[PDB]
């Protein structure tokens, strides 16, 4: 929980019911899966930014006379239990995993 | 079928009179162009923007929940015949190239 | 704070030896030039798209849920000296001189 240039908010969801897949394709999120004979809820650790501007110039900290910035959300894959409705199988989903800043140089 | 994000103008230019240059002095441009025992008139081509909010919320396309934007025009540089008060002289100028896209974050996510 | 939705790259040129005209043919642009008892080199400033696909999607901001678009470089007239093989002549060339995002709608869900 280090003071960044970002502000991010984690959180345990297990009703999650609705992804994007690796290939980018919306899904449905099963909600039990059962293992071997043994059902259990699909759970997701997940991480978003506050907002996009923690400051009014963007991200916090920036020199901003060189730069422009804001804050952004990035994602990592997990396996999931789904369905498009066509089949149903495991698949990578994306997830929020944090709240980064990208720059860009101010035009000169 | 292909849109543009932005819609421009071109346009031939002869009567233009005054310039930023380079160096960013307003400058004026001379009208016909003598050099070399000969009489040319100058002309310019120059692309804007014929609107800078082809829709409603701005540029085409553009995923305005995320995004603010709007059409502007950019810039070239070109040579021309000129004359601060001082002394005629060649100078690059600016002038108008083109119209594209400009995003601007909207301040939520 | 402004951002882009197509990534150009520019520079001056200072060796160009061939172009195409404002008719579409291929001439010759003179290395140097001798106007009024002086000597000079033909500078051009031209701009590019660093690339095609700034982004993943295509071009940067777009609404890629529902479009199609990637970056591309547009181009203006300038005058130059050249040279058809026999007749030197002042000649309006193309240039590149901008980067902008093309649309291509999509058939969705
Ligand atoms: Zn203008
Ligand atoms: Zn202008
Ligand atoms: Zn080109």
């Amino acid at each position: 929980g280090e003071f960044s240039v970002c502000d991010s908010v984690s959180v345990w969801v297990g009703d999650k019911t609705t992804a994007t897949d690796i290939k980018g394709k919306e899904v449905t999120v099963l909600a039990e899966v059962n293992i071997n004979n043994s059902v259990f809820r699909q759970y997701f650790f997940e991480t978003k930014c506050r907002a996009s501007n923690p400051v009014e110039s963007g991200c916090r900290g920036i020199d901003s006379k060189h730069w422009n910035s804001y804050c952004t959300t990035t994602h990592t894959f997990v396996k999931a239990l789904t369905t498009d409705e066509k089949q149903a199988a495991w698949r990578f989903i994306r997830i929020d995993t944090a709240c980064v800043c990208v720059l860009s140089r101010k035009a000169t």
